[PDB]
């Protein structure tokens, strides 16, 4: 354990507490000897023995707490030459003295740094989410506890303080329960003593977060129980014994499209509905700004909305939430992403031009540190969404998912294999033929361009979330430079789909039609329906998606 | 190694670049096969085979540069059936670029993070000090290289980038060596593009850090090289291939007293010369609010004083540098700390009348990383500094150190054994005798809780620093709780010692004499001479130390 030094001196007797827990040592020298005590001091002692070498140590341990003060007792023997001396003595007072918590985040309070994984230990604190006191209010805090036991006449001569660091105490705050609960730490004060009787009590707090993890903030807060002497009344009061519990706040966490959709917003069209119901998940009618997520603690989970029971956050078009998405699960030579691994565009290098998502959202999103966003490159479209070039989708095989990219590469080929077969007189969508499309050569060029970004993005994502060509599967896909040789679609962006749990809500190209039916409608389900999934086409996407948070337990981590 | 992907289609031939120490792969399904290329061209390939699967891997190195475009040719052979169809050309050029910095620490430029350690890699910049172009200037500054070799007629198709992210451009400058230096990147601009002849060369560029590691920059810095293909007029540039170095900004280190003193520093007395001259370091005459540091990288260190060929950093009484340390170098439950370990005072707990240094301060020692500061409790003294009740001396034994702390039972002891001896009618310094300061039982409550303070920081530094009772050494010291309870010295404070590298001067008690001699000087040299150290006295304090810097490089650290 951890702790205390305790002089003896033959002059007159000493007097101390010592808490369970704690290693009491002892100073022999400053005044052979030989060691006597109460029952309940056990006195095991190294190089007993009956030297009076300094380098002798001798450490008490009380077995438990005392009834009165002065209950168990110490003496020791100074002796030698050719006489009797003085015998020493020493009065203890035991008393236990738990700041606790949940150590173990499995949902039930029982080394003072808070380490990730599967066999770490600290404390979990959700931050306090509310736009715009009993029970009814405390289930979603995190409840920590302080025990005691100590003789009746205890707190007349020592108190016990609860405080935070002034650099923690805007971030937190600790709600008492009396047993009214009321405020006793936060961003106002500090500190607050404690009014505990004598003899065996315990009282309750509740603890909230009021800030995510940030460039300001590595989400570690520390409260500190201390336990002043204030016997002598003349002189200051010292500190007898601290202990603390470590608490780390919650990060946000996005939720990725193979997760099971738990319920669509729209805003103010009934082809969505038909989706969900085949979906199996809720429809709720009344905007893409906002990014649906949750934050986790062993005793609640919480949803938490990221605008710019629901929680709220507000941290601040490459700049905006449909520029950001979340891998799937994803192993990485090794290094295993359990929560997915948030993907959001910017540009290749930096320019007088180039576009990004604000440097206080990435850095908001990196601090929440569990999905170790990646910089995939967008900026090269007229929009700049990483959405307009991929998605993601459900597998029932290798990894359980797949990876979609747009191709153009892929539009070309089924074109060119239609035209072959016969029908180059068909209709796009000005109408142009599906042979002057092949024809037209600054398409091409700029399609050639477009592949380049794509493909860069492939080997970034390849890396990254280390797939292999078998996690991805190019969807035939055109696009044109317009705006400032940036790009966007040439007929409607199918990969830009509703993922609602393996049942896809696909954009309709109105592609050239062949036997009735559009060939990119047809080459698409060639690819997706052998996966298991139910490809769906709609007409234009004011559509928020609430996704089942994962079983895995984010501070099992390890980052 | 890292890279891209060439799609190859028996339509029309393709050209490509490939960078040395690149991994191209090579698409070939998307259009039983065969491979046949120039002789530089290594065409290794997975399941040479012969199919037509797409999960046979093939992958092309280059041996060698280019001298043309397309000196290199790659043709695929695609057949079966019963039928000869067509060979699939590829033209690539081959170019070397390397972005190269002094990645190990070693004073010589020859996996793109910074890994601490002395088998870690990464760079290392220094950050600017200057208070108020060619190599007259840049030695101090850290050299990184580009280096091509690339065909003559290259960059009319492509052009290279240097740049830095928006969020690091404030924190770096780049300088370029034309073979004038000017700017290239910083807090100005993050790109730049390179004049870079085609054919073999190397540009010289000279980095500078410009700001400490903080709450709000771990310290990193990263540049990147792109090579964009420009050979598209119409459409905008492609990046080809981004290659960077990781930069670490060398943080402000301490130099404990056990290190060699070089220079002594004393404002408008003449026993700190006689003292300098005895402990080998040379004296200037032109203040204690200035703290004198160093900063280092493998080819250059720099001596930089913390104010609030000499740096400069102003950063921003318990809120001094007087109330700063450092431990000396120590290692604690195996955790190494080879450059010591700041101490630096506050209180226990927080509360209305409690002082502590000032934040901002506080948390760029901890952004410092590389000596964990501790905090201490020193709130209990009027003043507040770590150093009125401890210090540190060079010992020739045990670790190297000895930790003196302020002792008042050591002087108690001291002055019982004197009156024992017969001596209770000696004068200390009113003018007090021995003895009635023994009986004066205010005096001695005083100090009992000053002992109680001293013993908290005891095993603090016990602990925090690995120390046993071996390492450490009472000074006798008496103190007095006057202004608020709180403490100053009863006579002057021994233990804020001016250690001068083994040659101590140490404040003279005019403690009670004895054959001539003060008992209290007396027993402060049974203490430490011993040692080897050699006590000297002085009457009174305006003096800082400039120590020579650790011999360990920070960087071979692992925080």
């Amino acid at each position: 354990a951890q702790g205390t030094l305790i002089r003896v001196t033959p002059e007159q007797p000493t007097h101390a507490v010592c808490v369970l827990g704690t290693l009491t040592q002892l100073d022999i020298c400053s005044s052979s000897f030989s060691i006597n005590a109460s029952p309940g001091v056990v006195v095991d002692i190294a190089h007993s023995t009956w030297p009076l070498d300094p380098g002798v140590e001798v450490t008490l341990t009380m077995k438990a707490a005392s009834g009165s003060t002065g209950d168990q007792k110490v003496q020791i023997s100074y002796y030698g030459p050719k006489t009797p001396p003085v015998k020493a003595l020493l009065y203890l007072t035991a008393v236990e003295i738990s700041l606790c918590a949940d150590i173990t985040r499995t949902g039930k309070v029982k080394q003072r740094t808070w380490t990730w994984g599967p066999c770490g230990q600290g404390a979990i604190l959700l931050v306090n989410c509310d736009r715009d006191l009993d029970s009814e209010d405390l289930q979603d805090m995190s409840l920590m506890t302080l025990s005691t036991k100590t003789p009746k006449d205890f707190f007349t001569n020592h108190t016990l303080v609860l405080h935070v660091a002034r650099s923690e105490m805007d971030k937190v705050r600790v709600f008492q329960a009396t047993r009214k609960c009321s405020v006793v730490l936060g961003p106002k004060w500090p500190s607050h003593y404690l009014m505990v009787p004598g003899g065996k009590h315990n009282m309750d707090f509740y603890v909230e977060a009021l800030a995510f993890p940030d460039t300001d903030f590595p989400g570690l807060i520390t409260l500190t129980i201390s336990l002043l002497d204030t016997s002598n009344l003349e002189l200051p009061e010292a500190v007898v014994f601290q202990d603390s519990v470590v608490f780390r706040v919650a990060p946000w966490i996005m939720t990725p499209n193979t997760q099971p959709p738990q319920e669509v917003y729209a805003c103010s069209l009934k082809s969505v509905t038909t989706l969900a119901m085949k979906a199996k998940c809720k429809l709720t009618i009344c905007q893409d700004e906002m990014e649906i997520g949750y934050i986790q603690a062993p005793h609640k989970t919480l949803p938490v909305v990221f605008d710019s029971d629901f929680g709220y956050v507000t941290r601040g078009g490459l700049d905006s939430f449909g520029n950001l998405e979340v891998s799937p699960p994803v192993t990485v030579r090794g290094k295993e992403y359990p929560l997915g691994r948030i993907l959001f565009g910017d540009s290749c290098y930096p320019s007088n031009d180039s576009r990004q998502m604000h440097q206080a959202l990435q850095d908001f999103l990196s601090a929440q540190q569990v999905q170790a966003p990646v910089k995939l490159y967008s900026d090269w479209l007229s929009v700049g969404h990483v959405d307009e070039f991929l998605s993601f989708v459900p597998a029932p095989d290798r990894k359980g998912f797949r990876l979609l990219l747009a191709s153009p590469r892929s539009c070309y080929k089924l074109f060119q294999e239609q035209q072959n077969e016969g029908h180059g007189e068909a209709l796009l969508f000005k109408q142009q033929k599906i042979k002057n499309i092949l024809s037209n050569k600054t398409l091409r060029e700029h399609n050639s361009f477009v592949e380049r970004c794509i493909d860069w993005n492939r080997e970034l994502l390849k890396r990254e979330l280390g797939l292999a060509e078998s996690d991805i599967i190019d969807i035939p896909q055109l696009f044109k430079l317009k705006e400032f040789s940036k790009a966007e679609a040439f007929f409607p962006n199918m990969v830009n789909m509703l993922v609602l749990g393996k049942h896809l809500g696909i954009p309709k190209p109105f592609g050239p039609v062949i036997n009735g039916r559009c060939c990119l409608e047809e080459k698409v389900c060639s690819l997706l329906e052998p996966l298991g999934l139910q490809c769906t086409f709609i007409n234009d996407c004011g559509t928020n998606v609430r996704r089942k948070p994962f079983s895995f337990k984010w501070w099992n981590m390890v980052p």
